[PDB]
DNA sequence: AAGCATTTTCACGCATGAGTGCACAG
DNA sequence: TTCTGTGCACTCATGCGTGAAAATGC
């Protein structure tokens, strides 16, 4: 990415968060007295920004950026996650290949939903560390 | 009887960045 | 041969701030 001047003089990161700093400048102006507008001018970001944020600081109390990006699970789904464990648990010394196939004929996935062996296995590597944790 | 200021909204164009499934290797 | 661990490149459905138009407010 790259920095950018808006029509107030002010940089931002197109694509990007505003930097926590001035978060949290625009809640403690806010909270001094200070009108969205003044908010806006004295630290020269757009007016739809500073309402914005403001807003969700408002309804979470939280001043931080949400989470840009990533993906929502495709193939390893809570349950298909689950049944994967269920599969584990009751017969350790099971093969991903053969963890599939379950998934498969017990109806779990559909040939368009099925993991991949190596997801199946990400997966399995999951769960081990997350109960390490 | 007349407008500018504020605030509200959201289309835009941007940059991801989790989750996936390869080739490769142990 | 099989299997599973690593490292990669890909994907899109997200959230970002901006700018400007539509509401309000004053």
């Amino acid at each position: 990415s790259h920095s950018g001047v808006n029509q107030l003089g002010g940089v931002f990161v197109n694509g990007r968060p505003l930097p926590d700093s001035t978060r949290q400048r625009i809640v403690e102006l806010a909270h001094s007295g200070a009108r969205p507008c003044d908010i806006s001018r004295i630290l020269q970001v757009s007016n739809g920004c500073v309402s914005k944020i403001l807003g969700r600081y408002y309804a979470t109390g939280s001043i931080r950026p949400r989470a840009i990006g990533g993906s929502k699970p495709r193939v390893a789904t809570p349950e298909v996650v689950s049944k994967i464990a269920q599969y584990k648990q009751e017969c350790p010394s099971i093969f991903a290949w053969e963890i599939r196939d379950r998934l498969l004929s017990e109806g779990v996935c559909t040939n368009d939903n099925i993991p991949s062996v190596s997801s199946i296995n990400r997966v399995l590597r999951n769960l081990a560390s997350e109960k390490q944790q």
